[PDB]
């Protein structure tokens, strides 16, 4: 069947482990090593097809190490994560989404700006702020939460779509 390569990114702490745990495994994580680089699978129904899902979920360690750059040139999307409660972490996005460009040497790279914990109150990114940034990208903007599944889903299947339609 049809298999999508997903790779989640994001300045550590914003919620990459948690959001791939929710997806694949249906529980909100508190308490996830953040130093742990791992691939997850998942068997999905996307639009009445069924596909396997295989995402990298990443450690900051890992960043500039060459297994690392094997699955960003395999990878055919991916999640550009920040929190919307921590500034820095939005700022970050730019790094990598250079790097994704990079290292596909191209422009046209199916990609999701992702703004999560949408359920804590103390806010500190706007969405309009967000939604700017995607359009400036040309990319969609998803909320989410991983404690509450909120926009998960809409999330990685969006990022599925862009990959299918870009096939
Ligand atoms: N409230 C809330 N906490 C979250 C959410 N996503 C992640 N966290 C928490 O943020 C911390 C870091 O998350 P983690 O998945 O380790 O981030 P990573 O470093 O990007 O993998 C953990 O304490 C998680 O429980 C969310 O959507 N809502
Ligand atoms: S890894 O051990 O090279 C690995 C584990 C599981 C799946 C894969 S993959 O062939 O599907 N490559 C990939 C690339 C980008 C994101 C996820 C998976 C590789
Ligand atoms: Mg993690």
């Amino acid at each position: 069947m049809t298999e999508y390569k997903l790779v989640v990114v994001g300045a550590g702490g914003v919620g990459k482990s948690a959001l791939t745990i929710q997806l694949i495994q249906n529980h909100f994580v508190d308490e996830y090593d953040p130093t742990i680089e791992d691939s997850y699978r998942k068997q999905v129904v996307i639009d009445g097809e069924t596909c396997l899902l295989d995402i990298l979920d990443t450690a900051g360690q890992e960043e500039y190490s060459a297994m690392r750059d094997q699955y960003m040139r395999t990878g055919e999307g991916f999640l550009c994560v920040f929190a919307i409660n921590n500034t820095k972490s939005f700022e970050d996005i730019h790094h990598y989404r250079e790097q994704i460009k990079r290292v596909k040497d191209s422009e046209d790279v199916p990609m999701v700006l992702v703004g999560n914990k949408s359920d804590l109150p103390s806010r500190t990114v706007d969405t309009k702020q967000a939604q700017d940034l995607a359009r400036s990208y040309g990319i969609p903007f998803i909320e989410t939460s991983a404690k509450t599944r909120q926009g998960v889903d809409d999330a990685f299947y969006t990022l599925v779509r862009e990959i299918r339609k870009h096939k």
